[PDB]
């Protein structure tokens, strides 16, 4: 049972990808960056503001997929500077409650739109 | 728990301690493919677009060996040494995938196997 | 529906993540780095020592999840330097037997605690 997920409260998938794909109860989430889905530009603000937007964006995809952030089982967090990770960890506390998803945090070189953070993952409802 | 090793003679041999892909029930977990020519086991020569084409042909072969095709990929991870190349990736992908497209993530990283410019892995279902 | 994995033989998951999440026989493993679970500092030694510790850590999580490394179907390996990758093949050979998992090997910029290697993955029992 395969389905493309789209939410108009998450940035439009421009190009050869979908916001997420759902097969039975498992949902594969595309990477989200701090795009404001309205302006299609990065939200303005410090790292924390960008992290907030990434999770708001994922939340909308999760909701469009029939669940919420609580259904995320694995989260990949890509940062241009790992020094920012404690902020990610703390912001996550506002969007997730125990039990938390598995997680991998990696310091990488570049992200789309010069973002400071991109996160993707897997959800199971 | 029934673990099937996927192997295609039309994808680069999996050298070392990994398999080209593993199938369990409905899901196929695809290893990262770089722009290796399966016959020579050296990178193809050509511009970035040629590199990306080889990556998709390589993934295609693995998908075919797993009983499907690129259309069955539900998630694709694309790693690039330089994000300036991403438009070309999106253009090249367009020649291999049609709507409905897979979920995707694109990350600018530091190094790839064999100093490749692009590597992609993913997950297939069917 | 979801079960949280806790192994006291792998580094404690501090903050907003779980060591692993298990749902219907699929286990999503967090990234492990070469932390000694006792000291919560990196093990001392060269790259091979670090790689051993990463796999010991993953194995502990897999065991707490009701399986072992043999049940891993996909492994992501992140290295600060791909020059180290032959050692990864070598070390993995000691921890895994054919049939080997699918794998992606990526050279990245930085890792938690200045680690030289982090690996995460997916296990199916």
């Amino acid at each position: 049972n395969k389905a493309i997920i789209h939410s108009d409260n998450a940035p439009a998938a421009i190009g050869t990808y979908s916001q997420a794909v759902k097969v039975n109860n498992t949902v594969y989430l595309s990477g989200q960056i701090p795009l404001d889905p309205v302006t299609m530009q990065l939200v303005e603000g410090d790292f924390a503001v960008q992290a907030h937007q990434v999770f708001k964006n994922l939340r909308a995809v999760c909701e469009a997929a029939g669940g919420g952030l609580r259904d995320i089982v694995k989260l990949n967090v890509y940062l241009t500077d790992l020094a920012n990770f404690p902020i990610v960890n703390e912001v996550m506390g506002q969007y997730f409650q125990a039990p938390y998803p598995a997680r991998a945090a990696i310091g990488i070189n570049q992200l789309p739109r010069a973002s400071l953070i991109e996160a993707d993952g897997i959800m199971v409802i």
